[PDB]
C-alpha cells in the first residue's frame, strides 16, 4: 500500500543516484507520506533496499523452481541462465545497488550467500543427474564446477548490466555463458 | 625508506583489520615517523592502498610478461592462471582492501580496469593463436569469451582468498579454473 509505493519510489530514484544520496526524506516524499509514517513501515533506506533485493531474489528462485519443476542440453541450461538475465536484468538498479550493499550489510550479503548456495546446490544436482545418466562425463567434482560457474555468472552479469569495463555486452553475455556452461559440463 | 616502511606497515594492519579501521597514526606510529612525515610521502591512507595495489597488479603482470616471452595446451593455461593465484594469493589482505577500494575510489576503479583490459587481451591473442595453429575451433568471439574467463577467475580466485560462503575451497580452485578454461577453450 504505502509499503508498495515506498518499495517503488526507492527503485525509481536508484535508477538515478546510489542509495548514499538517497534521504528517508526523498523516500517519503515520493511515497506521498511524511518521514514518521515512512519509518513505520521501515526502520531504514538500507531496509528498503534489502526488501527490494529479497523481492528480486526471490522472483528469480520462484522462475527457476518453476522451470525445475516441467528439448537439448544447451538449451535446457541456456533457459536457466536466462532466468538470471531476465530477472536482474529487468531490475538492474536493484542489482547494481544489492550487489554494492553486499560489502557495508550483513543481511545482504547474508541473502546473496544463501541463494548462490541455493542456486549452485541445484546446478551441482542437475550435473550431477547428467553424470548419472551417461550424458555428462565425471571430471571435476560436480559442486566445485557448479560453484565457478555461478560465480561466473554473477560477476559477468553484474558487469555487463552495470557497463563496467571490461564487460561483455548485454547483448552477447547469454551465448557467452551458455558456452562455457556446456563445453565445461559435458566436455573432457 | 620511510616509504617502503609505510607501504608494510599498511600491509601488514590489514591482515587484521579494514582501511575504514587503520588510521593515519596507525600508519605512522608503525612505520617510526610522525603524522606530519607520513603526509610527506602519502597524501591519505587511501594512496597508501593504491600504492600497495599498484604494486601487488604490476607484479602479476610481469610475472605473466616473463611467461610469455618463454608443455601440453592445459599446462600453458594453468601456469598463465597461477601466476595469479600465487602472486594475488600471496598478498591478500591488500587483494581483498583492493577489490573493495573499487567501490569508493575512482583510482582504484580505473587501476583495476586498466589491467583487466591488458589480462583478458593478451587472453583473446593467445586464443585466437590457437584458432590460427589449428588447436582451438572458432566458436565465440574469443575476446568475449576471454572477458567471461577473466572475470570468473577474479570472482572465485577473491571469494577463495577470502573464504566466502559460497567460495571453491583454495586447495580446488586452480584445478576447477583450469578445467573451465581448457573445456571452453578447446570445446565445441
Ligand atoms: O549461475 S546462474 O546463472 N545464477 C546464479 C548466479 C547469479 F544469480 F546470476 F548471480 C544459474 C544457477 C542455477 C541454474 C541456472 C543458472
Ligand atoms: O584470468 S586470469 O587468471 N587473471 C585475470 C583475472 C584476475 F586478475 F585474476 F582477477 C589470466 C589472464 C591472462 C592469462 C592467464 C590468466
Amino acid at each position: 500500500d504505502r509499503e508498495l509505493a515506498i518499495l517503488a519510489t526507492a527503485e525509481n530514484l536508484l535508477e538515478d543516484r546510489p542509495l548514499a544520496d538517497i534521504s528517508v526524506d526523498d523516500l517519503a516524499k515520493g511515497a506521498g507520506i511524511s518521514r514518521p509514517t515512512f519509518y513505520f513501515y521501515f526502520p531504514s533506506k538500507e531496509a528498503v533496499l534489502l526488501t527490494l533485493l529479497d523481492r528480486v531474489v526471490n522472483q528469480a528462485d520462484m522462475a527457476l523452481q518453476t522451470l525445475a519443476e516441467n528439448t537439448d542440453r544447451e538449451n535446457m541450461w541456456r533457459t536457466g541462465i536466462n532466468v538470471f538475465f531476465e530477472t536482474f536484468g529487468s531490475h538492474k538498479a536493484v542489482t547494481r545497488a544489492g550487489q554494492a550493499a553486499r560489502a557495508t550489510s550483513v543481511e545482504v550479503a547474508e541473502l546473496w550467500s544463501t541463494f548462490m548456495q541455493k542456486w549452485i546446490a541445484y546446478t551441482a544436482a542437475v550435473i550431477d543427474a547428467e553424470r548419472d545418466r551417461g550424458a555428462a562425463p565425471r571430471t571435476l567434482p560436480a559442486h566445485e564446477l557448479a560453484t565457478a560457474l555461478n560465480l561466473m555468472n554473477e560477476r559477468t552479469l553484474f558487469a555487463s548490466f552495470a557497463g563496467e569495463q571490461p564487460s561483455v555486452p548485454e547483448a552477447r553475455v547469454l551465448d557467452t555463458l551458455v558456452h562455457i556452461w556446456v563445453t565445461s559440463i559435458y566436455g573432457e
